[PDB]
């Protein structure tokens, strides 16, 4: 009960990156960074597509517990940023 705003292109290099591959995935265009992906038509089998091809892209993994709790490219857009960030594993 959040998921109220209207569409909004991404404006952020990361989310335009989503939103792209998306569009690839769902066969459609005009992936917002507020599109619940459930409400476009993806459902789980395309939530692990995504996953796949975005996994090998951004060298991240994305279990489904994150693309179904937070199915929004703001959302994966952040989870991805933080882990794609320089960690220090040491």
């Amino acid at each position: 009960p959040v998921t109220e705003a209207q569409y909004v292109a991404p404006t952020n290099a990361v989310e335009s990156k989503l939103a792209e591959i998306w569009e690839r995935v769902l066969g459609v265009s005009g992936i917002g960074i507020l599109d619940n992906f459930f409400q476009i038509g993806g459902h789980a089998l395309k939530a692990m597509a995504v996953a796949a091809q975005v996994h090998r892209e951004y060298q991240v993994e994305l279990p489904l517990k994150v693309l179904f709790a937070q199915p929004t490219i703001k959302a994966l857009a952040q989870y991805v940023a933080t882990r794609s960030h320089h960690h220090h594993h040491h």
